[PDB]
C-alpha cells in the first residue's frame, strides 16, 4: 500500500502502479477517466466531464482504445502492427495516462502532454512508442497522454447541427488539457508550464489548440512533429464535412428512405448503428482516389476554428509562444505502399515514368491536369527523366513535400513573422531496428521512439550510439518544455540550435553527428507549393 | 592585265575580278572583297527577292568592302568600343548586296573546305565587313576558304505583306541563299570545294543558319552547320504571317501610307530609306528587349511551317551541327531597356525592378506565366538580394531567348538523327569593355573563333592567342570532317557528341576541354515544356 501511488484528484482517489525504468522506478497512473463515456446518445457529441467516483479507482492499467479502423495491409508485420490498437476497441475510451518521477517531484515540474497521430482515424495513447516512463525517469518530466475520439466518432460533423457539431475529437483533447490544469499539481506537475507535443495528426491537433482561443489558456508551448493545422489534409470545409457525413449516412441505410430531415433525424439513425458499421464505410466517402487524405478530420466550423487555419496563421498574434516544429527525412515514403501502383515494402519499387504520372494524380488528388503537369515537370530530374530510382524517390518527395514539409515551412514562417519564437529541425536517423525496406528511408513516426527514450531499454536492441542519440533528443524536448528553448545551458561550442526566422530560415539536422545548422527548408520547392500552386487554381 | 599579281585575277560566272594580297600575322592571304551577287535591290526592287547579278564587263575591282545594307546605327554610348564595334564601317546604302572571299596565298592547288559566315544583328543590323569577321586568319592559319555576304536587314530585308507579290517577306534570307548559290557555282574558281560548304553564324546569323537547315531549297547548298547563340525556333527569330502583316501595315501608317497590298507597298517604295529606319522600332506590340520588328516570317514558302513544327517532324539524317551559347546570353540587352541596368555601375536592382524586368524580358507572358518565371528564378533564401536579382534578370532573358531554344534545338536534332556537338563559351576577353557584371555577353566569342588574337598588335594575352588557335582548330576541323576533334591528337580530351541520353557538351575556356551534362536541363524544362501550356490558359 504505497502512498506514492495514491493520489486524490478532483473526482476522487486513484491508485497508480510502480513501473520500472532502466535507471530507477516511476509512478504511473494509467486509464484515468476524464470524461463521461461518449456512448449511446453521446456519440458525435462534445465530451462532458467525468462524474466523481466513490472509493479508490484502479489506475494501474491502460484503458480501452477508441473505436477505429485497424490496419490489415501486412498482417503480422511489425512495421504496421506497432501502430495498431494494443487494447480492446470501445467507444468508452475517454481516458488519460500520467507518468511521474518516483518519488513524486518535490517541486512543481514542467508537464509534457502527448497527442498521438493516426490521420484522425486511428491511434491510441497506449502504444509502446508513447511510453512515458523514460522521460519521467531520466528527465524528471511529468508526462500526460490522452485518448481522443477518431474517425466518425471523433470527427463526423453536420456543421450547424446541435447533435453532431464536429471537432469533438479535438474537444476530447481540450477536456484532457483542462483536466491537467485542475489536477496535475496533485501529481506534482506544474499547471503553469504545460507543453503540448504531438506527431502527424497529433501535430495538426497541437496546431489547432494554438489557433483556438479557448485552448490557449491551457498550455504555454507547443511541439509539432511532421504535421500542421494548415495544408491539404488536416481540415475540411463545412460543405465538404456535410457531404461526407450525409454520404456515410446514406451508405449505412440512414435514414431508411427519406432521406434527411433534418440533421436531428439523420443523427438519431446514425447513433443506432454498431460502431463497426460506421467504420466499414469510413473509407468510401473520399471525393477522389488518393493517399494522405482521410475522411473524417477537423472541420472549419466557425466555432472551434473560427476561420481556415491558413487565414488564422496569417493574422494571428503569437508573441508569447514558443514552438518547436520539424519533419523527418522521408515524410512521403510510408503512404506510397497504401495505394500507389508500383510500390511495395517487399521489392525496391523501382517505378516507370507512367507509374510516376499516375501516382501524382493520386498524391495530389485535387490537382487539375495543368497543376499535375507542373508537379511532374518540377519533380522530374531532366538529366535522368526515366531512371526508376529517381522516379521512385520523387514520388516519395511529392507526397512528403505537399503534405508535410511545405506546410511545415509555411507554418514556421508565419509563426516567426508574427512574433512566435520558433525552432525547426529535420530528423535523419533511420533506426537500426526498422523493419521497412531501405528505400523508404526515415518514414514519419520513426522518430517518436527516440524522443520517447525507448533506446534506453537495454532489452530493445538499439545500437549504443542510438542510446546516446535518444538521450540528446530527450534533452532537447524537455529543455524546450522547461524553458521554451531546446538548447542546453551547460554546454558549448557543439553548436547552438538557432531560432527559425523568415530572414535566415535556419534549422538543424537531428542525427548521430552533432547538430548541423542548415538554411532554408526545401525553399525553392516550397515556393512552388506554397506560392505558385495555389495561383494555378 | 600584264603588270600585276597573277594570283589576284579570278573569273567568276559574271566576269573578272581583281583581289588584293593582304598581310596576316604568319603570311599573305588573298581577299576578293565586295563581289556583287545580286542586282542592287533598289527603287522598284525594294522588298522584293534578289535577282542574280547581271554579268559585267572588264575587270571588277574587288579590293575593298562594299556598302553596308541600310540600317539603324546605335548611339547609346558614343566613343564606346563595346557598342561601336558592331556599327556599320562602310557607307549605308540599299545597294548593298555584295559578298567577300578570303583564301590562302597562293590559292590552294586542291579543293579546300569552305566556311560561309552569316553575321548577326537581330535582323535589323550587321555587316560582313566588321573587323571581328576578318577572314584573313582562318584563311592564312587553317587554309580555309571563307566567304561572307551582306544581306538586307530591317524593313528592307523583312517587311512583309504575306501573300502579296511585291513584299513576300524573308527576302533577307533569300539574299543569303542567293550568295549560297553563288558559292556553289563559283567558289571552285578560288580553290574552294563546293561539296564541302559549312554555314556558321552568330545570333540572328545563327537563326539564319537554322532557317537554311529547315528550308529545302537551301539544303543542297551546304553540308554542315554551326549555330552560335541563336536558333530558328524560339521567341524572337520568327513572326506569324498575321503579326508580320500587322507590323508592316502599322509601319506604313507611321510614314504616311494608307484593300490593295499593291498600293501600300508602292507607297512604301517612294519613302526614303531613313524614314523606314526612323520608325522601325515603333511597331512592337509591347515594350520589350530581345524582340525585333522585322524578322523572318512563317510564310508557308521559305518556312513551310513554324520552326518548332519543322524541328519536331523533320529528318536530320545527313546533318552534322555544332551549336552553343556564351556564359551570359542575357546581360547585353538589359542596358538597352530594363530600368535599373547600366554599363556604368554594378546594376544592383530591387525586387520591384526585377518583377518589371520580367514583364519586359518576357513580353508575351500573362500575369500567371510571369509569376511563374519570377517564382522560378527567385532565390527564396535571399529573395530581396540585389546581386542575385540582377543576375537572375540576366538569366531569364538569356535562358528564354537563347540557352533554352538552343537546348530544344540540340535535343530535337539529336533525336532526328543528326550529329550534334554542343558548347558553352566561358572566356571573357581580356580587352572587353563592358563591365564585369555582364560576364561574357553574346558576340564576344566571335573574335576568338575568327582568330583575332593572333594579331600581335591587338593586346590579347598569350593564353588568349593559344585559345584562339584551339577554337579555330575546332571550327575548321568541324567544317572539314563533321567532327571538331583532332583525328590524330587523341592526347587532348575528346568533345563527345550531344545526345538525348547523355546531353554532353563542352566548356570552352583557357582550361582544357571539360565535359558537362545537361544544358540548364531543369530550367529549360520550365521554358520548353511547362511554359507553353501555361500559355493555353
Amino acid at each position: 500500500e504505497d502512498p506514492q501511488l495514491l493520489v486524490r484528484v478532483r473526482g476522487g482517489q486513484l491508485r497508480g502502479i510502480r513501473l520500472k525504468a532502466p535507471g530507477g522506478p516511476v509512478s504511473a497512473f494509467l486509464g484515468i477517466p476524464f470524461a463521461e463515456p461518449p456512448v449511446g446518445s453521446r456519440r458525435f457529441m462534445p465530451p462532458e466531464p467525468k462524474r466523481p467516483w466513490s472509493g479508490v479507482l484502479d489506475a494501474t492499467t491502460f484503458q480501452n482504445v477508441c473505436y477505429q479502423y485497424v490496419d490489415t495491409l501486412y498482417p503480422g508485420f511489425e512495421g504496421t502492427e506497432m501502430w495498431n490498437p494494443n487494447r480492446e476497441l470501445s467507444e468508452d475510451c475517454l481516458y488519460l495516462n500520467v507518468w511521474t518521477p518516483y518519488p513524486r517531484p518535490a517541486s512543481p515540474t514542467p508537464v509534457l502532454i502527448w497527442i498521438y497521430g493516426g490521420g484522425f482515424y486511428s491511434g491510441a495513447a497506449s502504444l509502446d512508442v508513447y511510453d512515458g516512463r523514460f522521460l519521467a525517469q531520466v528527465e524528471g518530466a511529468v508526462l500526460v497522454s490522452m485518448n481522443y475520439r477518431v474517425g466518425t466518432f471523433g470527427f463526423l460533423a453536420l456543421p450547424g447541427s446541435r447533435e453532431a457539431p464536429g471537432n469533438v475529437g479535438l474537444l476530447d483533447q481540450r477536456l484532457a488539457l483542462q483536466w491537467v490544469q485542475e489536477n496535475i499539481a496533485a501529481f506534482g506537475g506544474d499547471p503553469m508550464s504545460v507543453t503540448l507535443f504531438g506527431e502527424s495528426a497529433g501535430a495538426a491537433s497541437v496546431g489547432m489548440h494554438i489557433l483556438s482561443l479557448p485552448s490557449r489558456s491551457l498550455f504555454h508551448r507547443a511541439v509539432l512533429q511532421s504535421g500542421t493545422p494548415n495544408g491539404p489534409w488536416a481540415t475540411v470545409s463545412a460543405g465538404e464535412a456535410r457531404r461526407r457525413a450525409t454520404l456515410l449516412a446514406r451508405l449505412v441505410g440512414c435514414p431508411p428512405g427519406g432521406a434527411g430531415g433534418n440533421d436531428t433525424e439523420l443523427i438519431a439513425c446514425l447513433r443506432t448503428r454498431p460502431a463497426q458499421d460506421l467504420v466499414d464505410h469510413e473509407w468510401h466517402v473520399l471525393p477522389q482516389e488518393s493517399i494522405f487524405r482521410f475522411s473524417f478530420v477537423p472541420v472549419v466550423d466557425g466555432d472551434f476554428l473560427s476561420d481556415t487555419p491558413e487565414a488564422l496563421i496569417n493574422t494571428g498574434d503569437f508573441q508569447d509562444l514558443q514552438v518547436l516544429v520539424g519533419v523527418v527525412k522521408d515524410e512521403g515514403s510510408y503512404f506510397l505502399v497504401y495505394g500507389v501502383p508500383g510500390f511495395s515494402k517487399d521489392n525496391e519499387s523501382l517505378i516507370s515514368r507512367a507509374q510516376f504520372l499516375a501516382g501524382v494524380r493520386i498524391g495530389v488528388p485535387q490537382a487539375s491536369d495543368l497543376a499535375a503537369e507542373a508537379v511532374v515537370l518540377h519533380y522530374t530530374d531532366w538529366l535522368h527523366p526515366e531512371d526508376p530510382t529517381h522516379l521512385r524517390d520523387a514520388m516519395s518527395a511529392v507526397v512528403g513535400d505537399h503534405n508535410v514539409v511545405c506546410p511545415v515551412a509555411q507554418l514556421a514562417g508565419r509563426l516567426a513573422a508574427q512574433g512566435a519564437r520558433v525552432y525547426a529541425y529535420i530528423f535523419e536517423h533511420r533506426a537500426s531496428t526498422l523493419t521497412w525496406p531501405l528505400w523508404m528511408g526515415v518514414p514519419h513516426g520513426y522518430e517518436i521512439e527516440f524522443i520517447f527514450g525507448l533506446p534506453l531499454d537495454p532489452s530493445l536492441n538499439y545500437t549504443t550510439e542510438e542510446r546516446i542519440f535518444a538521450q540528446r533528443l530527450m534533452k532537447y524536448w524537455t529543455n524546450f518544455a522547461r524553458t521554451g528553448d531546446p538548447n542546453d545551458p551547460r554546454d558549448s561550442k557543439s553548436p547552438q540550435w538557432p531560432p527559425y526566422t523568415t530572414a535566415a530560415q535556419q534549422y538543424v539536422s537531428l542525427n548521430l553527428k552533432p547538430l548541423e545548422v542548415r538554411r532554408g527548408l526545401r525553399a525553392q520547392t516550397c515556393a512552388f507549393w506554397n506560392r505558385f500552386l495555389p495561383k494555378l487554381l
